[PDB]
């Protein structure tokens, strides 16, 4: 959800979805 | 002031002003 995750830059080895987030 | 607070998402039970912040 929004206000459950934080919007950041990348880091060491994040996991790619090859999608877009459902969070509006 | 700007650079005195942090712009975030919500959290558990923040306080509503029903106004807008004076911070430009
Ligand atoms: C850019 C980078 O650091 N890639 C590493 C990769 O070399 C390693 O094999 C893998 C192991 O899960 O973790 C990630
Ligand atoms: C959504 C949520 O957790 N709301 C709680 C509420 O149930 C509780 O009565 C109040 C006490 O100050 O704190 C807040
Ligand atoms: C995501 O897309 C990239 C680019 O095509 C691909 O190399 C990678 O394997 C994909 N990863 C997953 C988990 O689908
Ligand atoms: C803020 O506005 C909401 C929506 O009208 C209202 O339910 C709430 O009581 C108000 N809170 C304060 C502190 O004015």
């Amino acid at each position: 959800t929004f206000a459950n995750v934080i919007a950041v830059s990348r880091g060491a080895n994040y996991t790619t979805l090859n999608k877009t987030f459902d969070i509006p």
